[PDB]
C-alpha cells in the first residue's frame, strides 16, 4: 500500500498512538547481560535503554570491551549504522577509540550538548583549533582542523591521532542543531537537506566503516535517521518504490538496537521525511 494513502488514513483517523503500540508490541527482545554488568553501571547513561549482547560494539581492549553503542547491518539495502548514546564524562574516550577502531569516516550527532535545562551528552570534541583534547585512557588526540556554520547545521573536519602508532585520520562532524527541545520539526526539509549532506561527503558510503549515529539516548532521533536513510536506498533499488514498507524496515532495524522511534510524533515524523524525500529520489 502506498505509504502516502496509509499516511493520510492513519491522519484522517488519528490512529498514530495505535499504530506505534503495535510496533513495540511486536518488537525483539534480546538478551543485554554485558549492559547489565555493575562494573558497566557508570557506562550507561539511562538504565532502561542497553545494546543487545549479539548487535553490541566491542571495544579492542582486555581490561572492559564495553560500550553502549549497536551495529545496525541493512543487508537488501547494502549499509550499516553504528548506533550509541550521547558520550559520558567517563566514555568520551571510549567513543573515540571506537571511532578509530571501526574506521568510521562521520559522526552525526542530532542533539544540543544542553537542551530543556540538562545536559544531554559531554563535550567531546574540541571548540578552538589551537586547544586540542587528549584522552589518556585511550592514547587518543583530537583537533579541530575547521567548522562551517550553518543555519540549520554545523559540519566540523577533526583529525584523529592514534599516539599509539602516530596514524592519522581526518573524521567529518555532522551536528544537526536545530531539533527542538520538545516534539519535532513542524516541516522534514531541514533534516532531509542534512542527511543528503551527509550521504554528499561519503561519511555513508561503503569504503568506510560504518557512520557513527548518536543524540542522547541513541534511539529516537537517531532512529529517525537511519529510518528515513534506508527507506529511502531502498526505494531507488526496487523496481516498485510502492512495495516499500517503513514499519516492516523498522522492525527489521529494531533487531539490533531496542527502542528504535521513542513517540508516535516521532513515527508520524519519519513518514513524512520519507515521503516528502521520495519526491526526488524517483527524478525530481
Ligand atoms: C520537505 C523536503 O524537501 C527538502 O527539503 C529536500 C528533499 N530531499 C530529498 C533527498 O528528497 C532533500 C534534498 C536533496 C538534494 C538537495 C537538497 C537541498 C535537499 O533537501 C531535501
Amino acid at each position: 500500500m502506498e505509504m502516502e494513502k496509509e499516511f493520510e488514513q492513519i491522519d484522517k483517523s488519528g490512529s498514530w498512538a495505535a499504530i506505534y503500540q503495535d510496533i513495540r508490541h511486536e518488537a525483539s527482545d534480546f538478551p543485554s547481560r554485558v549492559a547489565k554488568l555493575p562494573k558497566n553501571k557508570n557506562r550507561n547513561r539511562y538504565r532502561d535503554v542497553s545494546p543487545f549482547d549479539h548487535s553490541r560494539i566491542k571495544l579492542h581492549q582486555e581490561d572492559n570491551d564495553y560500550i553502549n553503542a549497536s551495529l545496525i547491518k541493512m543487508e537488501e539495502a547494502q549499509r550499516s549504522y553504528i548506533l550509541t548514546q550521547g558520550p559520558l564524562p567517563n566514555t568520551v574516550g571510549h567513543f573515540w577509540e571506537m571511532v578509530w577502531e571501526q574506521k568510521s569516516r562521520g559522526v552525526v550527532m542530532l542533539n544540543r550538548v544542553m537542551e530543556k535545562g540538562s545536559l544531554k551528552c559531554a563535550q567531546y570534541w574540541p571548540q578552538k583549533e589551537e586547544k586540542e583534547m587528549i584522552f589518556e585512557d585511550t592514547n587518543l588526540k583530537l583537533t579541530l582542523i575547521s567548522e562551517d556554520i550553518k543555519s540549520y547545521y554545523t559540519v566540523r573536519q577533526l583529525e584523529l591521532e592514534n599516539l599509539t602508532t602516530q596514524e592519522t585520520r581526518e573524521i567529518l562532524h555532522f551536528h544537526y542543531t536545530t531539533w527542538p527541545d520538545f516534539g519535532v520539526p513542524e516541516s522534514p526539509a531541514s533534516f532531509l537537506n542534512f542527511l543528503f549532506k551527509v550521504r554528499e561527503s561519503g561519511s555513508l558510503s561503503p569504503e568506510h566503516g560504518p557512520v557513527v549515529v548518536h543524540c542522547s539516548a541513541g534511539i529516537g532521533r537517531s532512529g529517525t535517521f537511519c529510518l528515513a536513510d534506508t527507506c529511502l536506498l531502498l526505494m531507488d533499488k526496487r523496481k516498485d518504490p510502492s512495495s516499500v514498507d517503513i514499519k516492516k524496515v523498522l522492525l527489521e532495524m529494531r533487531k539490533f538496537r531496542m527502542g528504535l522511534i521513542q513517540t508516535a510524533d516521532q513515527l508520524r515524523f519519519s513518514y513524512l521525511a520519507v515521503i516528502e524525500g521520495a519526491k526526488f529520489i524517483m527524478g525530481d
